[PDB]
């Protein structure tokens, strides 16, 4: 179910960003980036669960990826 490891995935770090307290441990940039990025995914994830393992996998990297600069700080 990379589906919903990815949507949990996206939805923490939406959540982490978007948090009332986090919000103002990251920096707006951060916040707004990883939770566009978020929605993105999410959005996607929502239009191709019929996606092999491996698009989910990616998609996972590329969420990482834009949390990453922000979660290192957090």
């Amino acid at each position: 179910s990379a589906k919903n490891a990815l949507e949990s995935y996206a939805f923490n770090m939406k959540s982490a960003v978007e948090d009332e307290g986090l919000k103002g441990k990251i920096s707006e940039a951060d916040k707004k980036k990883v939770l566009d990025k978020c929605q993105e995914v999410i959005s996607w994830l929502d239009a191709n669960t019929l996606a092999e393992k491996d698009e989910f996998e990616h998609k996972r990297k590329e969420l990482e990826q834009v949390c990453n600069p922000i979660i290192s700080g957090l």
